[PDB]
């Protein structure tokens, strides 16, 4: 909702930001990685995650919120059976905040009723924007991490490190969040030349013991338009201001 | 990167230096002991300390650096859950500089995002060498304090002063730094003759209020080759020149 252009003006400084790299991790913009365990609640971890980052950035406070509370009360979704990023933010506004991760611990696939009263300090969001398929690097630089969707292939799970550029999935089947971009200049193992390999920085929800400390890097170009595997086809970022 | 021999040659130089004792503490080479508390920051405190000494020596400046920024930003380590000296030095260079421990105070196990911008005067290192497993005393005398590893056994810890000697090694499980050696001449409790007891000087991270102002003495021989408990299996010294 809202209007990209409408908010980007209120934040963006007209300065053709550095398009090669910016990493929210090393700017107090990325909360610790969590682990969805055996429940298909990706949609929830990513949306919750983008909110945590909005807080860590804007209102400068670190707080982990209950993903479990979304799986239990977001009726516009299907709990462990999947959901949609934007629906989450929707139900988030309806619920007027979510209980901290501490008063409403996560319990994965274990049946669990929805109890909104399990706490008294609910953390919420004023509204949420949608980012244009070709304004990712720009939004990431001034608005913050973005909740997005992507097609995850079977080999995608084995990824242990580097700049993934493997097989993609059928269609958009997973929700993760974008936290920044970077660019390592590797050598052409064949021509042996200074080549520039650009990449996006993803935060998964499979615990730290997966990929680079829980994060994965996706190839892309300087412009930040090469969205491999359908990258950010669906892209939203919550707003608390 | 820098491979030991290239720089060690630029410094060592044969020399019949006294192999019995040299103590960087009383040569303006050892900054005050710190306390990692109930957070597994062995590796960071050890590496940081060697940097503090390098500045205190080469650039004749007394400076204490932020261990908290390493636990939060190297990513080649696992914050309070442990890490490795060399990984730290790597990432230290990647980040190009570290906040002083005053602009980036330590908060042990207390959650804390990584903000490389938490300061404006960042102190760094050009590169880092690995010192030979049988060249410690030699290195200490000319290169400066060394970051090392050791196996702390269960009966240790009560040590309040003197030259602790009791626990044996295993696989390692803690990170500290070597700061010098000495040799006290006790009397022969059996034949009563002039016996020579050599020892190493380690710099811990459990505050001044522990042992002799925080330090402990480990047995060793004149050659500086008897590394009980693996003393220095892994040994590195950062370089700022
Ligand atoms: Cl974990
Ligand atoms: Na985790
Ligand atoms: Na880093």
């Amino acid at each position: 909702q809202m209007n990209y252009e409408e908010v980007i003006k209120k934040y963006k400084g007209n300065e053709n930001f550095d398009h090669a790299a910016y990493d929210w991790r090393l700017h107090s913009g990325v909360t610790p990685v969590k682990d969805q365990k055996n429940c298909g609640s990706c949609w929830a971890f990513s949306s919750i995650g983008s909110v945590e980052s909005q807080y860590a950035i804007r209102k400068n406070k670190l707080i982990t919120l209950s993903e479990q509370e979304l799986v239990d009360c977001s009726f516009k979704n299907y709990g462990c059976n999947g959901g949609l990023i934007n629906n989450a933010f929707e139900d988030m506004i309806e619920l007027g905040g979510i209980c901290t991760d501490d008063d409403y611990p996560y319990v994965s696939d274990a049946p669990n009723l929805c109890n909104i009263d399990r706490c008294t300090e609910k953390y919420g969001i004023k509204n949420y924007l949608s980012v244009p398929d070709n304004k990712l690097k720009e939004a990431l630089r001034f608005l913050g991490p973005i909740s997005i969707s992507v097609a995850v292939s079977d080999d995608f799970a084995f990824y242990k490190e580097g700049i993934f550029d493997g097989e993609c999935g059928d269609q958009l089947n997973h929700a993760v969040m974008l936290v920044g971009f970077g660019m390592k200049e590797i050598v052409n193992p064949l021509t042996k030349k200074g080549e520039k390999h650009y990449y996006y920085i993803i935060k998964n929800s499979w615990g730290q013991q997966w990929g680079e400390r829980g994060f994965i890097n996706i190839e892309t170009d300087e412009s930040g338009l090469m969205r491999k595997c359908g990258l950010g086809t669906d892209a939203f970022i919550p707003l608390i201001e």
